[PDB]
């Protein structure tokens, strides 16, 4: 099923408690959503499906190019599909900068607030505010008001302090975050801190995350080994095993996956076109071969390949076999 | 917007009155739905989007393979998208044989009956019962009870008498159809008659349709030039202009398109893979090129190409520039 | 075997007498020479293999780029191969303009004159002087001295009056040609006249050739139906059957083929690369498949395909089954 | 130029004296010969071009399939080309087993004996007798009579003791070889011994070669560090640097290269077909693009790429910059 707000909070709390994380898979379409959920289900895992600003725009079609429309359309599709699987699937929106808040996150929050007001659950279970391009104080002022709106709609907020590529987060940056937002008692939030992490597969310092947890623990009057933050790891695709393991130990509960699942989705499509070149093209006066230019023929292979890569992510992040539905 | 039942009936009545038809485009995904609606909008035309049994199964994903789930999921997606376009888009389900009625058309009718009972509109605006593999009397017995259910849910039924490939419909076959179902007063229906028409692009007798109209007119006590039937043309892709024109004159209001839009969708994907071969594949120890293995890069080209082919269909069937919303 | 000068003259005389022609296939390599000779042999036909200036340069390799070297190297190769076939193969050089005479045709003539002086046969059996870019009088002055040199080396000269693309040859142009060169008694020559013919496959006037024959016959005091000229048809690839037939009737004895055999050679290579994409490329960390990146694997397919196209040319030009060796 | 027998012997003697080796490149065509010689010339190196039984058969064309014909045809071509380069190029025939001696090596030896009898040089400068499938005594009996014939025709014989894949050569095997053939005083020979070496790129014991040299030195009454054998390294493509270096130290003077140059030749052809897919194929009723289906367009890229790989071989084997013509 779609993760209820209660289930999603429990997912993240269990991940943190047990030092594992969920892959958050960027999707752009019915096929990619289907591949992701099938991957989670094959791994006996709960998981997160996220739509970026560009993914949402693509989802809305070339005739619309509207982020809210695309996100809502894909979310409505995902609600129907996820009801047929025995794992929990949470819906999330990815990086939204300041000048897109009024055209992405805010209208989506408003839609969910309306659902909640009528006794329903929110359409998305988390939204990202990406304030890494603005000064920390401005970032956290926006985060504070968004956290209030988000919590009131039963939604978890993801925020980012410092910049993802494609200087590190200071102890004071971590300190300000705890001071402005608390440690979950004013609403759950996820924190993307910057520790040398980059988008795309081509100098990670996971110790920055360990430092953030210690700085927060000291601020809160907690034991030295406490982990007050739930961290998000941006630029997950292409990471070393030892680096992932360290990140998990320091409280990463969500790792974003996009590049690696894109390659997995495209790879069998390329193979299909090449081996069926004279079927997918009308060559030498012939009319091609409908059975191989039927989009389903190669898109089913793309779906299966992407699902395999998602299963790998679940095993790498150690959430495989741990779905809170306990289908074994 | 999505066509209301009232708008859809008006679409078909206007098409018939003015000797034009709508393309009914088989879709299987968010991308293909988006391409189809953009095509209708670019042509200033209303249109129909249809899901086959196989398309619905594909839409539900490899982990589900459930026709109802896929149709509902894609219909919910389409409802969100179509609200953003200034043309009317009707949703239809394609060929459902006897042994799939209980797992496709009937549950979908039930969903729409529930919506209507609550003061809403049906999820789909038409459903096809394909009884061409059973004897005419059995076909029409099923059609009669389905027409009653369909009309009660504000849904148009499509039926088929005789077999589409990939012998012709007799005057008595046409006669039995009028006798069992009437001429619309017991609920609107669309009729696929068989006149030498075949699925897939590789002996049409459109005069069979003219004969059916005359046989029905005589039965009903109408003038010789009356056209009591609203016909559906199966195997639209790859047809001659002169054959389409004749079909339109005899009351074809809906022409099914699948093969031709499949080729249009796939063609730029193939081109993409070939010209970006060393970007979509990791070759010679290199890591490929994310900007070209990102599915959006080639799927946007696929969408645009499919939309162009849909525009061509609207111009071929003469529904281009005739949307009942009159945006000019 | 390689055509002796005596056999070559007999080939052309028989072609003219019986209204057929030989394909003259542009070759650039051991593979293309092999494909051409196999094509002639499969068709039971004699044939011509020709090297262009660019083909000769390519034959000499990127480290040499010398037309004489490439032509000699490929001619020496062809001499060895043709000795193993029961058809006659003549070697020819294609379009040589004025500023390349001193670096192609003249040195090659000199090589053959040396062979003949020692009691041997010439290396090539014909050479083309292409003077179509210079005024007719200058063209024919050069042709006259080259014809003397060529005849002394037992070599047939091909000349061109008027320009091949990618205005027509006048009666006076034809008249001047007979006046300057005679009708074979001062050495055999072949004549490329311009009648709307073009290089490459994308307004032919074969009657220009009929007119030339009549003009020459009148000059020579011959009957009206005499054909004093042996014509060459440039731009043979992609020609209509009716146009070829007419050309043959008017004394075309040689039709140049390049574009069509190039496509035939390349087509299975392309097919090979696509269907073996993951064998001819090292993909995803794999090491490819030696059996399909071995050049012989696809070059044998290229050879066979080119040979098939040459067989087609022999049947189109009606020289198939007419080899002067009479192997039946 | 082509290596004279005197120059070839000097090449191998200098290689041995200075612990370097020549690549021996398998060629099958005018293009591959041209690529190889250009590679040697670009590296300022002398080199060897070899034709296998299969390469020779391919060289003769599908209509002939005769090893002698193909080898002679390609050798005659190579003689013309090599005269235009300022490095020495030796011609060699590769693996000939017992049942092919009468149809490859022996007739070729006979051709060269005829040339030598008339005061000329042999057509090939070395021939391989591959007796690795027969018992050592039989191997060496054949080798002894072939060495006599070869030396009389000014030709170096290559022999093989033990089997190349795709057990090691014993001290007695090495001993028998010296006893039967001497150490060059009865004619120069090259020795392929088996030390865990395999054809094709996917447990080398170079110390077997060191052992052979010591065993031979002891037999001959020479100092312990003497290297009486000139070794040949079969399966050169895909070898480690450290393994090549060791082999050179123990007297390898010739390293066979085939797989690696095949990949280099094919790789840009594949790239060409993919990026020009709609030019090399007639697609969607179009007629393709002659400039890219012209075989020269991609074969020039193949030639250049293969030449680059040959340059790499010359640098790996340390013969680069050491041509005995001393063009610097
Ligand atoms: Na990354
Ligand atoms: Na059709
Ligand atoms: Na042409
Ligand atoms: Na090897
Ligand atoms: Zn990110
Ligand atoms: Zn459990
Ligand atoms: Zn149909
Ligand atoms: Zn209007
Ligand atoms: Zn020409
Ligand atoms: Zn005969
Ligand atoms: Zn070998
Ligand atoms: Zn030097």
């Amino acid at each position: 099923p779609i993760a209820t707000p209660e289930v999603y909070a429990e997912m993240l709390g269990q991940a943190k408690q047990n030092s594992y994380a969920f892959p958050a898979i960027n999707c752009t379409s019915s096929e990619t959503v289907n591949a992701a959920i099938k991957g989670f289900a094959d791994a006996g895992s709960d998981g997160i499906i996220q739509f970026s600003t560009g993914g949402a725009e693509f989802g809305s079609g070339l005739g619309v190019k509207d982020m809210v429309t695309g996100a809502v359309a894909l979310a409505e599709f995902t609600h129907v599909i996820a009801a047929k699987y025995p794992v929990n699937v949470a819906l999330h929106t990815d990086h939204c900068p300041k000048d897109k808040l009024d055209s992405y996150v805010r209208p989506l929050l408003a839609i969910s607030a309306q659902r909640v007001s009528k006794g329903g659950n929110p359409l998305f279970q988390s939204h990202m505010w990406d304030g890494s391009a603005v000064p920390i104080d401005e970032n956290l002022a926006i985060a504070q008001e968004l956290l209030k709106a988000a919590a009131a709609a039963k939604i978890i907020l993801e925020i980012e302090i410092g910049v993802v590529g494609g200087l590190y987060t200071s102890p004071e940056d971590f300190e300000k975050t705890i001071e402005a937002l608390g440690a979950g008692e004013h609403g759950k939030y996820l924190l993307a801190a910057t520790f040398g992490n980059v988008h795309g597969v081509y100098k990670l310092r996971p110790d920055i995350l360990a430092q953030g947890q210690q700085v927060a623990a000291a601020k809160l009057g907690l034991p030295a080994d406490a982990k007050p933050f739930d961290f998000v790891f941006h630029g997950g695709s292409g990471s070393l095993k030892s680096e992932i393991e360290e990140a998990l130990r320091y409280g990463v509960v969500k790792m974003n996956v996009d590049t690696d699942t894109q390659y997995a989705f495209t790879r069998p499509i390329a193979g299909h076109m090449f081996t069926n070149y004279d079927g997918v093209l009308k060559v030498d006066g012939e009319v091609g071969v409908k059975k191989v230019y039927d989009p389903r023929s190669y898109l089913k292979k793309a779906e299966a390949s992407m699902s395999q890569r998602v299963v790998q992510a679940c095993n790498d992040l150690h959430c495989a076999g741990k779905s809170l539905t306990h289908h074994h």
